[PDB]
């Protein structure tokens, strides 16, 4: 069975870094802006075997009209957020769900809020509270999901590995559905 994810969200919020700690074990090491990229993962769920095809996209603006390219034929999408970034929550209803709804508008999206290590980082506080922000709370990505219609609300940690396998399998999951 082959299925195909596209991974989209604002730019540096974890995408690249989700998607090769979940297919090659390793932590990237120097931040380099995605312009496109291809990756694989095999998966099991429910008993099914999944080649999962992984497409990543450009958070950057600079390639917004390269971007939706990669939607053609797609079976899940991991629509992001980090944690650590209030505004690329607010994002999410601005520019990533209507610009899916559009390209891909019946295909089942899991909100994913990526970098929870940073949700108790004290340098993340400090900073965040320069502006009367903090980090993201669970229970407001859990609101925006239920918003935007998704399928699902999952938090990881690319930088520890928490939660990656289950983002992974849920997408897949509905994927298959
Ligand atoms: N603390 C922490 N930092 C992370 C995590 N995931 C990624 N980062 C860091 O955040 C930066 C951007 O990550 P990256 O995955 O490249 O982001 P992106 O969403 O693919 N960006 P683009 O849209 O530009 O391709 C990198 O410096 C990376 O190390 C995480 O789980 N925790
Ligand atoms: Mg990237
Ligand atoms: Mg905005």
């Amino acid at each position: 069975i082959r299925k195909k994810l596209v991974i989209v969200g604002d730019g540096a919020c974890g995408k690249t870094c989700l998607l090769i700690v979940n297919s090659k074990d390793q932590f990237p090491e120097v931040y380099v802006p995605t312009v496109f990229e291809n990756y694989v993962a095999d998966i099991e769920v429910d008993g099914k075997q999944v080649e999962l095809a992984l497409w990543d996209t450009a958070g950057l603006e600079d390639y917004d009209r390269l971007r939706p390219l990669s939607y053609p034929d797609t079976d899940v999408i991991l629509m992001c957020f980090s944690i650590d970034s209030p505004d690329s929550l607010e994002n999410i209803p601005e520019k990533w769900t209507p610009e899916v709804k559009h390209f891909c508008p019946n295909v089942p999206i899991i909100l994913v809020g990526n970098k929870k290590d940073l949700r108790n980082d004290e340098h993340t506080r400090r900073e965040l509270a320069k502006m009367k922000q903090e980090p993201v709370k669970p229970e407001e990505g859990r609101d925006m999901a239920n918003r935007i219609g998704a399928f699902g609300y999952m938090e990881c940690s690319a930088k520890t590995k928490d939660g990656v396998r289950e983002v992974f399998e849920m997408a897949t999951r509905a994927a298959l559905q």
